[PDB]
């Protein structure tokens, strides 16, 4: 049997002897059934690779849109398994047609029902765009387009794997355990360098919060790498994680990480899933001829994505948070739900010795040159005696709470069980 | 520093004799003020740049929000006149946090009450920032804000600003209604306003406005930022209405990363506030960036896809010259749930042009052909199948266009199929 053949293809998905057609097979291009991943009834639809590529037409569309409508109905999460060239170009404005019908259930569905893209071919004009209105795309290698797809599998079998995962993240999500959570605490702040001004990958620090059986699900891993975000599981219940990345760019939003950390933020409050938000930034970056309009384009939009959010959302401050980025990410200005800090972390408008050559500058300037930098580190050492540090930000109430780093996880279950299902 | 004077400021912007302060005078850095403008119950606040730069701290913040509370309770309209450095670096963590509950205040008002910004010096910082979470920013030309696209209108100065905002207020809270009379007696022959020549590209705005009533602006968005897109605010019978149209004087008028983002956000400003939509479509395809970067216009042309999608006000397409593929969906289709698709006679609605159609679909045949013969083979396929597709009855037949018109009569049909629909669904 071919590999693209598209019952075999959903068969491969589902779980073995789940498949029920949802209609007559044909030569659509489209074949769409019911069936269970993992105990859950899901919708699925393939792409026949076999026929004319997978080109899409007015019955493939048709049988695609029933699919939608019946996911829709019973409120089942839809999976597009997608290899195809595009709209079948002899079929002509029909099949531009459908196509859009194809479009116009995927936006009825947005934020309804789950929606998985498992891209396990080319996929070209209509066939981009399909996926890319769906939730979560998984790409098998054998398949620039930046940003669009969220994860890569290592083949066609791993991306059924991933995508079948997904449905569990979406449609399993679980409750918070708080003995659990307790379970897995460890020494998380031991995972940090030994000087606060060294790089490091943030990825350890995410697994270790999260639970140690489960795999990190990250999104978007090579595009906007000084932002991480991505779905796991955080005693038994499915969360998001956005964590700034010091080993990229400094970790600095910039306009690729804040669109990024929004679209993650928007996707997970659609669906009830609560955040973790690991903050260490410094500041935020322009473009690349310094243009400043795409940060601030799109870091208003992570502003809005926060402050509209209703999930709860719980921020970890581990070393640094500085300037207009602490607002952006997940602060209490913005409703955060609770904020926790390392005891070591700094929440500050910027560097001390940065702020004292502002706040001081007339003074610095006026003094003799030969003896301007000891005055400098003297000023400096006094801001420090008073600005940042966690209790000047505890006696402010932009932090909650100052916890040990061996309590992390349960801090963080802890207070993101206290929260309501919605509203902050 | 009298002219930056803040009730100075307001009481240019207001309605003479309407200010009423919301609090005392103080040197907190903002002044926030009731009044009117054109009779429309308005909230406004302006920051001093009379005190340290109009640099923000709590005590100033603090008047935004509770002007914001204001505006959100009674439902009014609220403007910010916006000059300023900065969150105070003196009060530390405190202002940063002050600053961030404006943006948290303008983001409860967003979609709820129409927010105008009018940027008059130097915005920085959260003072860059708070505009772009409102919905339109005009800018007078001695002012910048930094820490494009974040600018939607460019004044010719700081009273021609408040000429502006007041004119945005007017089209958002006085919006009107449509009047058959007064579409019929602006009818003109928009199709005239074309080349002759259908390859020939053409400024798409005086096509525009001579849909708009002829005595009122055309507040066109963000005019030097994606330029292949046009939109803007007028009125069409003294009524409100939004405006798209691809320009084909720019990149063929092909739709792109930035022209999608354009379109979308402007989609969602006039449903978000009941202002009905004119999408006049001349679209031959879409772009990536100059580095062959699909990413962008995949990703924001699907946003656009969603907002026409999800849209709900009435909105009327018309087919002018031709639109094509996966562009034709995106621009208002009947797919998305347009609430008429009208085309000019000679429109063309077709996957791909038909030259380039047959070239694929009988690519052979065409390598097979004598060199010299091998053209006027092409000419005769793509006659042979533009007899078949392409054309406004095939797209009757289809159902993708509703009615064919006079382009003598486009206003006046716009008006009567936007007059005629829900306020809400589709
Ligand atoms: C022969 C073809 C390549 C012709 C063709 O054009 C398509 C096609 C159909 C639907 C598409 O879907 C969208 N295209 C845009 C473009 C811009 C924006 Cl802003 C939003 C969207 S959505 C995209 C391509 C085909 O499949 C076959
Ligand atoms: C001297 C200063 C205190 C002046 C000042 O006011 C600010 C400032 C305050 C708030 C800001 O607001 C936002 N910054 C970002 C960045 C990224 C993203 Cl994604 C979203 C947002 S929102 C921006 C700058 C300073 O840093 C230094």
């Amino acid at each position: 049997l071919d590999p693209r053949d598209p019952l075999l293809r959903l068969s491969n998905f589902f779980d073995d002897g789940s498949v029920e057609l949802l209609h007559e097979r044909d030569r659509s291009g489209v074949l769409a059934a019911a069936g269970t991943v993992n105990g859950v009834r899901t919708i699925a639809f393939c792409t026949d690779g076999t026929v004319m590529g997978g080109a899409m037409g007015v019955e493939g569309c048709t049988h695609i849109v029933n699919a939608y409508d019946t996911a829709i109905e019973d409120q089942s999460p839809i999976v597009g398994i997608w290899h195809s060239g595009g709209a079948r170009l002899a079929e002509g404005v029909r099949a531009l047609h459908a196509v859009g019908q194809v479009f116009e259930a995927m936006i009825r569905a947005s934020g309804y029902i789950p929606q998985i893209s498992v891209v396990v071919g080319f996929a070209a004009g209509g066939a981009a765009y399909g996926p890319a209105l769906t939730d979560v795309v998984v790409m098998a290698p054998e398949s620039k387009k930046s940003g669009v797809c969220h994860i890569v599998a290592d083949d066609e079998l791993d991306a059924y794997d991933r995508g079948r995962r997904l449905v569990g993240l979406f449609c399993q999500q679980g409750h918070f355990d708080r003995s659990k959570a307790e379970a897995g605490d460890t020494d998380i702040h031991a995972l940090l360098p030994e000087s606060s001004r060294r790089a490091y990958d943030v990825r350890p620090i995410v697994t270790a919060i999260l639970d140690a059986d489960t795999p990190f699900d990250e999104f978007q891993a090579n595009w906007a790498p000084s932002m991480v975000v991505g779905l796991g599981r955080l005693s038994g219940r499915t969360v998001g994680v956005l964590a700034n990345n010091p080993l990229r760019l400094g970790g600095c939003l910039n306009s690729e990480s804040a669109e990024k950390a929004a679209r993650f933020v928007r996707l997970c409050d659609a669906f009830g899933i609560p955040l973790v938000v690991v903050v260490d930034v410094p500041g935020y970056l322009p473009g690349v001829d310094q243009e400043w309009g795409g940060v601030v384009r799109r870091g208003a939009k992570l502003l809005h994505a926060f402050g509209e959010c209703t999930v709860p959302r719980v921020t970890l401050v581990t070393r640094k948070t500085y300037g207009g980025a602490y607002i952006a990410m997940n602060s209490r200005s913005l409703n955060a739900t609770k904020v926790f800090a390392w005891p070591d972390a700094e929440v500050a408008v910027m560097g001390a010795k940065a702020a004292v050559g502002i706040l001081h500058k007339k003074k610095l300037a006026a003094a003799p040159e030969h003896e301007r930098e000891a005055l400098h580190d003297q000023l400096a050492a006094e801001h420090e005696r008073i600005a940042g540090g966690v209790d000047s930000a505890l006696d402010i109430g932009v932090v909650d709470e100052k916890i040990d780093p061996a309590h992390t996880r349960s801090k963080l279950t802890e207070a993101l069980a206290q929260a309501p299902a919605r509203r902050g």
